[PDB]
């Protein structure tokens, strides 16, 4: 459905633009170049890779093209890996802020530029292990669907490349959902509640740092709210599919909606978090400004000459 394909393509661009913007901003503005923002670039880097590589792959998987089963699984696993990297690098940001709020003194001596790269490594180790788990054998390739491969006119040794055809639902529900979504969601939620409670005790004291903690809280509330909005629907649908095999499958428009919605996490996270730091936002203006005072210049001079005469 080109209707789904086009919407999916918008998000890729939007994710690439916003996150290149984020990465650009850290190169130019010298104040932005601290340990705290490593975790932001990492997360922004992943979302670029999601826009550049994962969303294209996700589009192919929806058509049901003819290829080798084990070829089809590699594409799906690659999507699973890069989306996972997006989530974990985002979680790193949340864990950083947690240290920065709860133990802000030794933070500068604990969260160092070296250790920061250690944490980014872990994000990528965990992503490959999880998304490549189906490659090891936990995949539906032992049971190819030839009744469907025929309808698509696929040659012998070829199946219709669908996600739900190569990637097992139990892997999705039992391993992927818990490892990639529910845990990081609970941890981030836990972090937010620990930053919220920190503000409430500061607010109870004013009755007898606070400005930082209120802002951080709303920043965290945005990350988590959007994360749950983006990721849960698709996973809940997955659970429905897995726990109701006799049900008629959830509608393909809803499938398309949920898949798209999952991908839209990469445009908002961690973009909006960064947009909520002034030092970033000023730098963000310097870039989009320079894009207007130079890309509208051909028409600016053309108007200037037309009136001149
Ligand atoms: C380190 C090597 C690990 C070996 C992994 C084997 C575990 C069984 S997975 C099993 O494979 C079948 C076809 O291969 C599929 O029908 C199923 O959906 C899936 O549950
Ligand atoms: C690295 C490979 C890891 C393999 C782990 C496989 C986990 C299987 S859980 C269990 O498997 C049963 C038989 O496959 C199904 O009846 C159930 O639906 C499902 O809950
Ligand atoms: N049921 C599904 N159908 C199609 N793609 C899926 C499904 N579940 C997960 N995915 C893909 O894997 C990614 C991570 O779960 C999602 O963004 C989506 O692209």
């Amino acid at each position: 459905s080109s209707v789904y394909i086009t919407v999916e393509l918008a998000i890729a661009v939007l994710a690439i633009l916003g996150n290149v913007l984020v990465c650009w901003a850290v190169w130019l503005n010298s104040n932005l170049q601290n340990v705290t923002n490593y975790f932001v670039v990492s997360a922004a880097a992943a979302d670029i890779l999601v826009g550049v590589l994962a969303i294209p792959f996700a589009i192919a998987i929806s058509t049901g093209f003819c290829a080798a089963c084990h070829g089809c699984l590699f594409i799906a696993c690659f999507v699973l890996v890069l989306t996972a990297s997006s989530i974990f690098s985002l979680l790193a940001i949340a864990i950083d802020r947690y240290i920065a709020i709860r133990i802000p003194l030794r933070y500068n001596g604990l969260v160092t530029g070296t250790r920061a790269k250690g944490i980014i490594a872990i994000c990528w180790v965990l992503s490959f292990a999880i998304g490549l788990t189906p490659m090891l054998g936990w995949n539906n390739c032992g049971q190819p669907k030839e009744g469907k491969a025929h309808s698509q006119g696929c040659g012998e040794g070829q199946v219709a490349c669908l996600f739900e055809d190569v990637v097992p639902m139990n892997y999705m529900v039992y391993f992927n959902f818990f490892a990639c979504v529910l845990v990081p969601l609970l941890l981030m939620l836990g972090v937010y509640l620990r930053i919220f409670l920190a503000a409430r005790r500061q607010l109870k004291q004013m009755e007898s740092t606070l400005q930082k903690e209120v802002h951080a809280a709303k920043s965290l509330a945005i990350i988590v709210g959007l994360f749950a909005l983006c990721w849960l629907p698709l996973h809940i649908i997955n659970c429905f599919t897995f726990f109701c095999p006799d049900c008629s499958h959830a509608p393909l428009w809803l499938m398309y909606l949920a898949i798209v919605l999952s991908h839209t996490n990469s445009v908002v996270n961690p973009f909006i978090y960064a947009y909520r730091i002034r030092e970033f936002r000023q730098t963000f203006r310097k870039i989009i400004r320079s894009h207007v005072l130079r890309q509208q210049e051909p028409f600016k001079a053309a108007a200037a000459e037309n009136l001149y005469f």
